[PDB]
RNA sequence: GGGUAGUGAUUUUACCCUGGAG
RNA sequence: GGGUAGUGAUUUUACCCUGGAG
């Protein structure tokens, strides 16, 4: 078992650096109380241009052991969809609601209806009127 | 001398108080060193909709001693142009380059051309491209 | 993403609305 | 107001462009 299937939310991610850290709150379908941290660097993000994470953000992803500890091959939002980045981000906060990409919206979206996800984290566990992230 | 005419910058101003202090840098015309504050009420702001001035924003105001100090009448921007207001205020950042109005554009400002004012902090005396305001 | 307001004398604001739709 | 990017293992990023025009 050397790909494992993860999913969490983005515990911190520095820009300029190029890496952070993913909070794996369930590891292959089984939930982890408490999270455990996943290496993520920029190369390994499911986005449109400039790559990053913004803390807080629900991510979907695999990963492996390395060396230095786990690190995650591709990080997405849940159910594949692209991930939101950094709150600096040129067109960050005009995203299709149904797949998280800056081309289009939810109306001319081609790819199947995915579950529906907080309008601020991506969280598919809540709505953004509910938003503990937000709430900050 | 009941009325005086003064200019300067915002202070401080705490938008859900309702009031403030503007630093006046010149009294009648003439250059004050060190300048000296005067009260500010947000029912005295030219501006549309809700009131409140941004710390550092250039104001042109009347003013007149009050019992507790020196109290503003009218505060406007350079040349008698509404207010910036708070960082925070709806629609705050799609002002007309003339007048500041949020209606429209300066194609359409029907008002006499206006001098060049900061598009951050609306000074007569730098552009944005060397906002020291900006700069923070 | 969007909205509303009102503690008058020295320091940076409080609410709200938003889920097959912008 | 707008743009660009790239230090791989534990903490929130660096530049740039913009003045009779958006
Ligand atoms: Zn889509
Ligand atoms: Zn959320
Ligand atoms: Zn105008
Ligand atoms: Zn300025």
């Amino acid at each position: 078992p050397q790909l494992l299937h993860g999913a969490g939310i983005c515990k911190w991610f520095n820009v300029r650096m190029g890496f952070g850290f993913l909070s794996m709150t369930a590891r292959a379908g089984v939930a982890l109380d408490p999270p455990v941290d996943v290496f993520v660097h920029q190369s390994k993000l499911h986005m449109e241009g400039f790559r990053s994470l913004k803390e807080g953000e629900a991510v979907e992803f695999t990963f492996k052991k390395s060396a230095k500890g786990l690190e995650s091959i591709r990080v997405t939002g849940p159910g594949g969809v692209f991930c939101i980045g950094s709150e600096r981000r040129p067109k960050g906060g005009d995203r299709c609601y149904n797949c998280g990409g800056l081309d289009h919206h939810a109306k001319e979206c081609k790819l199947p209806p995915q579950p529906k996800k907080c309008h601020f984290c991506q969280s598919i566990n809540h709505m953004v009127a509910s938003c503990p992230l937000k709430a900050q």
